C-alpha cells in the first residue's frame, strides 16, 4: 500500500522554485518526470502540488467524485485577465454553472452546422494568401495559423471581423494578449511579486488589459448597432438566462466571457495546426497519405460540413499531434476529501494535483515503446484506447467546451491545406517549442507550391 513521494532538488526556502527558472517550464517538468517517475512533489513558497504522469494515477484523478478542478497558480494569475470566466472560475463558484448552462447550446451540434460556412470564409482567406505569395517568400506557419483561428472565433462567435489577413503585424489584441499571458507565466517565478522591481511589469500589464478591453468594447458596441437577428455565442451571452436561476449573465461577467472565448478559442487551435503541419513535413509518407485522403474527399470547390467529417485520417493526424504535444499542456485538480491515490500516496482534503498531459501521452504501458514517433495509425480505432489515457481537452463537466469547434475547424483547414498545396521544409526546421502557458512551435517556416486547384465562392 503506502509509500512516500519523490521530490526533485530543493534550494532552501525557495524549495523547487529555481528548477522552473526557464522560459520552457512544462518541458522542464517533463525532464523531471522522466527522472522520478509517475508522480513527484513540487514545492514552492506557499504552495505544494503533485505532478502526475501515468495513466494509472491519472485515471483515478479524473474521478469527479474524488477530485474537482483546481485553479493552479497559473490560472489564478490568468484570472486577472479573464476574471471568473468559464476557464478561470471555480466549480462551486457558479457564475460558472450559470454561464455553462447559458453557453453550452452555442456548441450544440446544430450550432456547429451554423459556424461551418463562416469557418470556410476564413479558411478560403488563408489559402488565397498562400496562393498569392511570390516564389522567394516563406510562410510563417504559427503567425498565419493565429490569423486563421482568431478570425474564426471572432466571426463564428461574435460576428466581428478582425481582418487579420489584411494586417502586417499581429492584431493589437494579439500583442497585448501574448504579453499579458507571458506575465502570468513569468510571475510564477517571482518570490516577491510585489517588489517594486516589477512595477514596470504591473504597469505594462494594466495597459495590455486596457487594450484587450477596448476591443471587447468594439465587439459589444457594433452588436447593439444591430445586424438583424443573430444566434451566435455573443447573442446567447446577452439574452440567455440560466434555467436553474432564471438569471442572465452579470455585466461584469459577459465581458470576462468574451475575453475568455477570444483567447481560449484560438491559441491552442493555431498551436495544434502549427504542430500538425510541422509533423507532416517531417514525416512525408504521413503527409502523402493525408494529402491523398484530402484529394479523395474534398471534390467540391469549397468543403461541405459532411465532407469535413469524412476526413477521418486528417482527424487522426490532429489527434496524434495533440498526443505528442497537447497545446494546453496541463490542468489542475484538488482532492474533495481525504483519500488515497493509486493506493500508495495519501492525500489530505484540498491537496493539489497537476496532470502533466505530455507525459501521460508518453506512458509506454499504454502506447508502446515507440512513444516519440509520429504514427497517426494509433487512433485508427478509438474503441481501443483506455479512458483517461488521452486527455488533451481536460476532464469531466469542466473539459473543453470548444473541443468540437477546434477539431472541426482544424480538420477543415488542414484539409484545404493538403488539397491545395505541396510543402517543403525550406529551412530544415529544428523544433523550438515556445511556452506562453500554452504550447506552439516558434520560428517554424515552410514553403508552399500551389497545386493550381481553383476555389469557388463562400456561403457567408
Ligand atoms: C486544440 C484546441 C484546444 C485544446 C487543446 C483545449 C484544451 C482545453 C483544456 C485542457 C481545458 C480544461 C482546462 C482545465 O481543466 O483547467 C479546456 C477548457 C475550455 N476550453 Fe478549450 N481547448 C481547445 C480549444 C478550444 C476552443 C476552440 C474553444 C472555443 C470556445 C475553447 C474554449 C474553452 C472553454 C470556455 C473552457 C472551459 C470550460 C469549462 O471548464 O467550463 N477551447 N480546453
Ligand atoms: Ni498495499
Ligand atoms: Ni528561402
Ligand atoms: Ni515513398
Amino acid at each position: 500500500t503506502i509509500k512516500e513521494m519523490p521530490q526533485p532538488k530543493t534550494f532552501g526556502e525557495l524549495k523547487n522554485l529555481p528548477l522552473l527558472n526557464t522560459d520552457k517550464p512544462v518541458q522542464a517538468l517533463m525532464k523531471i518526470a522522466d527522472e522520478l517517475g509517475e508522480i513527484f512533489k513540487f514545492e514552492a513558497p506557499g504552495l505544494v502540488t503533485r505532478y502526475l504522469s501515468s495513466q494509472r494515477l491519472i485515471k483515478e484523478a479524473c474521478d469527479e467524485s474524488r477530485f474537482d478542478k483546481n485553479l493552479s497558480q497559473a490560472l489564478k494569475f490568468v484570472r486577472d485577465i479573464a476574471g471568473d470566466g468559464l476557464v478561470t472560475s471555480w466549480t462551486h463558484e457558479k457564475n460558472w454553472k450559470k454561464a455553462h448552462n447559458i453557453l453550452l447550446p452555442s456548441f450544440s451540434q446544430q450550432a456547429m452546422k451554423g459556424y461551418h460556412a463562416m469557418m470556410v470564409d476564413i479558411a478560403v482567406q488563408l489559402v488565397q494568401k498562400w496562393e498569392r505569395l511570390n516564389a522567394d517568400e516563406h510562410i510563417e506557419v504559427p503567425e498565419d495559423m493565429t490569423r486563421l483561428t482568431l478570425d474564426t472565433i471572432g466571426l463564428c462567435g461574435f460576428n466581428y471581423r478582425f481582418n487579420s489577413f489584411y494586417r502586417d503585424q499581429p492584431h493589437p489584441f494579439i500583442t497585448s494578449m501574448v504579453r499579458a499571458l507571458d506575465e502570468a507565466m513569468n510571475k510564477q517565478q517571482r518570490a516577491n511579486p510585489d517588489d517594486p522591481a516589477y512595477d514596470e511589469n504591473k504597469r505594462q500589464f494594466q495597459e495590455d488589459i486596457k487594450v484587450m478591453n477596448d476591443l471587447v468594447d468594439k465587439i459589444i458596441a457594433d452588436r447593439k448597432a444591430s445586424g438583424e437577428q443573430s444566434d451566435d455565442l455573443l447573442t446567447h451571452m446577452l439574452n440567455g438566462k440560466d434555467p436553474e436561476t432564471g438569471e442572465p449573465l452579470d455585466d461584469e461577467n459577459i465581458r470576462y466571457q468574451i475575453i475568455t472565448f477570444l483567447i481560449a478559442g484560438h491559441v491552442t487551435t493555431s498551436g495544434l495546426l502549427s504542430f500538425a503541419l510541422y509533423f507532416l513535413v517531417k514525416n512525408p509518407h504521413v503527409l502523402q497519405k493525408a494529402a491523398e485522403e484530402a484529394a479523395r474527399v474534398l471534390v467540391d470547390p469549397v468543403p461541405s460540413y459532411k465532407q469535413v467529417k469524412q476526413l477521418k485520417y486528417v482527424g487522426m493526424v490532429l489527434n496524434e499531434a495533440l498526443r505528442l504535444w497537447p497545446t494546453a499542456p496541463a490542468f489542475s485538480l484538488y482532492a474533495k476529501e481525504d483519500t488515497v491515490l493509486g493506493g500508495e500516496y495519501p492525500l489530505e482534503k484540498g491537496d493539489e494535483l497537476m496532470v502533466l498531459i505530455p507525459q501521460l501521452h508518453r506512458d509506454k504501458t499504454i502506447w508502446g515503446d515507440d512513444v516519440e514517433e509520429f504514427r497517426p495509425e494509433r487512433f485508427e480505432n478509438p474503441s481501443a484506447i483506455p479512458q483517461h489515457a488521452f486527455k488533451p481537452f481536460g476532464n469531466g463537466q469542466r473539459a473543453c467546451i470548444g473541443q468540437q469547434f477546434a477539431l472541426h475547424e482544424a480538420t477543415l483547414v488542414l484539409g484545404m491545406m493538403l488539397k491545395h498545396f505541396d510543402f517543403e521544409d525550406h529551412t530544415n526546421y529544428e523544433l523550438d517549442i515556445k511556452e506562453t502557458l500554452t504550447l506552439k512551435p516558434e520560428g517554424f517556416v515552410v514553403k508552399a507550391k500551389s497545386k493550381k486547384i481553383p476555389l469557388g465562392g463562400i456561403p457567408s
